[PDB]
């Protein structure tokens, strides 16, 4: 899609829905969801602690502070992955990754491992316990951790790892894993260094399902490869899984995950179109002197290779169903028609999550079968129609509670007429007249918005 | 997706393939289907003739000749929509679409109607017998008939009927309708002249399902809108509905078609890209000696209205696929260095149709869950693979059969080893250095391709 002007996001205020921050200065709060004792649960990244919200009063507690999370102060990684078990009532479980520290890790610029962990609700005490880890050694850095956390309907844990953060910034030079998959020898010796930008799917105890797909002739966790930052995923009422992944100077996208597909990522930002991206491989550059143009690979410095989305050889990639957004070669990603800081005018809008509006004896008009995309840059909530079949989207991206806020989450009631959402206690995004501010309305927040 | 070279269709040879001429002295073949008689039936658009073809010797039989077809020298009218019942042993109805005179027609420069025709097959005297009209009074002309008539899992006849080519060459003054739907005064008066760009589902005595979607408050016999020239009409075997599309100097389609559905044309072109094309609305225009520079509506003489893709206000807009092919806004659609006749190296690809591959006992390696797309401009034969859900195209278009012809319909025999096209009788084509001939290697042939 094309991107909305400054004044098209500006206006997008929804009038039609009352507002009410219930909560602010959380520490990085990042996942929230509707708890089965019909409670707010949501996570602080940082501290690794896990707070209920009573809707009507909004009183909080910890319930539970993750130990020994690691987090540091300029980057994506602490608690991340939260559910609960899709049958709590028989089986109390809440599963959580997190990054830890690695300490057979011998590589002291990555000191940290990502694991998937199951805890026990104790209703009695009213908190966690008995841990037990699924999944440990995955991948860790600072940058592109991902970690939604998703229960389908096989009862199987769905788990996005992102990229690393490889071929950007902080890890420019080191070779982005998005396309690799593990050899049997490395299964055997639980070596998941290419887990890394995937969609996992694990059986509840950690263990490969064997009817998972088959990558290069091997089974393992890996579901989807070829992924930059999906933080949003969620099944759909007939089984579908829609997903959200944040692209680099353009192309977001909303994806359809299907077994075994291939998203593209790096070779492809959003369709195999030639249009606004190319692949330059850092990590194959002649030298590591190299400055990175920051122009999407459209324009790169000598001595970078470049690689056309069409001059791919790719197997089994699935484009997405809709980019935030897509641009011509010629757009200029350095646009001086904006300030110093052209990055917040670049086509995208940072997507944090994804959430399928579900409706109810509430259910607000026309938001049949959408999709609910946060976005961290343009401080709106997307909503997103598709067919009721969720076989494709109808029309465009809507925003909607245009502030000066950064969205991280959201999910709505039971009854449909109510939304509840998470804003970063920190970061930059865009103003109504287009120009950047790190002054966020509502930091670390969790608002209410009720539907008129 | 982006556009292959010369070369690159030039090497698609299919050198695993054994080529053999069944029929070659066929005016204008159009429609091919595998009978449920286990023998090869095709049509002739001009002649009206039905012809019944024995696989593997290849005797010939015609069958019947539609009486009173119309059909233009230079239209791409005449016998068009062909299909058995799917019940066929106990129901032997054969269902046509054909142009004919309309008696009532006031318009000498529309003065034909497309009907919608059921026949009953006598086995006994080998003919056709018994003609009933389920739909008449459509629209008919000498352009972008399309035509496709398939009979769904549900025993709904799905009908494609083209934009009639309204907004270019000899009807660039009136107003495209693919948008357009029907008031119920216009349905109590039988009158169908928005049904143009359209996908109707009718039942087998042409009435009205009563779960038809609702356009504009009316529920009528269209099920998608938004269409130019949709050749391509082929269900899976799990119920979903493939189609192709050709589109303007760009932007051919590959549609997954939907309930309800809005195609975008003509103020979309494949995706929402701004990418390419633009809707240049010459009916809008005030001055009628304006000229259409067939720029694809990116460059346009003064006087002529002209909408981005993104400034459409629409309803239900549902993206391709996959584009035979999407090109950038600083694409030159005049390019010298292709040869006096420029057209020949336009990014597109002219569909002509589209068929599901079933496989069989000797099903070709890797064909698994592929849609083939005949090219009449390109000389080749696409293959198209999708997951096995049928929800997502995986990677390119691959060609295949390169040759000197104008490739108009393809089946495969029950085994899967052997594919069967039509060739068209006149027209141009791409040859192996990209240039233009109107010389064709096997003028109006039934030819079959074997597996070695
Ligand atoms: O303008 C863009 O394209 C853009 C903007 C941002 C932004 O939020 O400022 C981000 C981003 N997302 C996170 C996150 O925690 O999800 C952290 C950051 C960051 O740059 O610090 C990204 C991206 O990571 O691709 N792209
Ligand atoms: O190069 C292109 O884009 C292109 C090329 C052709 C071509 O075949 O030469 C056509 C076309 N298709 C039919 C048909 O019978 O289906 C007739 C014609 C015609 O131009 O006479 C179209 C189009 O109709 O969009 N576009
Ligand atoms: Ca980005
Ligand atoms: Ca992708
Ligand atoms: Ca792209
Ligand atoms: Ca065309
Ligand atoms: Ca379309
Ligand atoms: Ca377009
Ligand atoms: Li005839």
């Amino acid at each position: 899609d094309v991107p909305l002007t400054p004044s098209q996001f500006a206006k997008a205020k929804s009038e039609n829905f009352d507002k009410k921050v219930i909560l602010s200065n959380l520490n990085k709060p990042h996942a929230l969801l509707w708890g089965p004792d019909n409670q707010i649960w949501l996570t602080e990244r940082a501290t690794g602690k896990i707070l209920r919200v009573n809707p009507e009063s909004g009183s909080v507690k910890t319930v539970f502070q993750v130990p020994e999370i690691v987090n540091d102060a300029d980057g994506q990684n602490g608690l991340l992955g939260f559910a609960f078990h899709p049958d709590f009532k028989n089986n109390p479980y809440i599963y959580i990754s997190g990054t830890f520290k690695n300490p057979k890790s011998t590589d002291k610029e990555l000191p940290n491992q990502t694991i998937i962990r199951r805890y026990t609700y104790n209703k009695s005490t009213d908190t966690l316990e008995k841990p037990v880890d699924l999944l440990a050694g995955l991948p860790s850095s600072k940058d592109h951790q991902s970690g939604r956390l998703v229960i389908g309907p096989d009862q199987k844990i769905y788990y996005t790892i992102g990229d690393q953060g490889r071929n950007q910034l902080a890890y420019l030079f080191l070779p982005n894993q998005a396309q690799h998959t593990p050899t049997q020898q490395e299964l055997n010796g639980k070596d998941y260094h290419t887990y890394m930008g995937k969609v996992l799917r694990l059986n509840l105890d950690g263990s490969i399902p064997k009817d998972n797909p088959s990558f290069n002739g091997v089974v393992s966790h890996i579901y989807t490869l070829g992924h930059r930052n999906p933080q949003g995923l969620a099944f759909t009422p007939n089984g579908k899984l829609l997903q959200s992944e944040q692209g680099p100077n353009s192309d977001d996208e909303i994806n359809l995950i299907v077994k075994g597909g291939n998203y593209g990522w790096p070779n492809v930002a959003g369709y195999k179109d030639d249009s606004g991206y190319a692949y330059a491989n850092y990590s194959a550059a002649a030298n590591k002197s190299i400055k990175d143009l920051a122009q999407n690979g459209v324009k790169v410095a000598a001595g970078v290779p470049v690689t056309k989305e069409s001059e791919w050889t790719g197997k089994n990639f699935v484009p997405p169903l809709k980019t935030l957004y897509t641009v011509q070669d010629t757009y200029n990603y350095n646009d001086p028609t904006c300030g110093e800081m052209t990055f917040i005018c670049w086509p995208t809008v940072a997507p944090s999550s994804a959430y399928v509006y579900k409706g109810g004896k509430k259910a607000i008009t026309g938001w049949e079968n959408t999709l609910l995309v946060p976005s961290l840059k343009r401080g709106v909530i997307f909503r997103i129609k598709l067919d009721p079949t969720y076989s494709t989207t109808y029309d465009d991206a809507v925003p909607m509670f245009k502030s000066n806020n950064r969205y991280r989450d959201v999910i709505a009631s039971p009854d449909g007429n109510v939304l509840y959402v998470l804003t970063d206690t920190a970061g930059n995004v865009q103003k109504d007249d287009g120009s950047v501010t790190n002054t966020l309305e509502n930091p670390g927040s969790l608002i209410k918005f009720t539907y008129k």
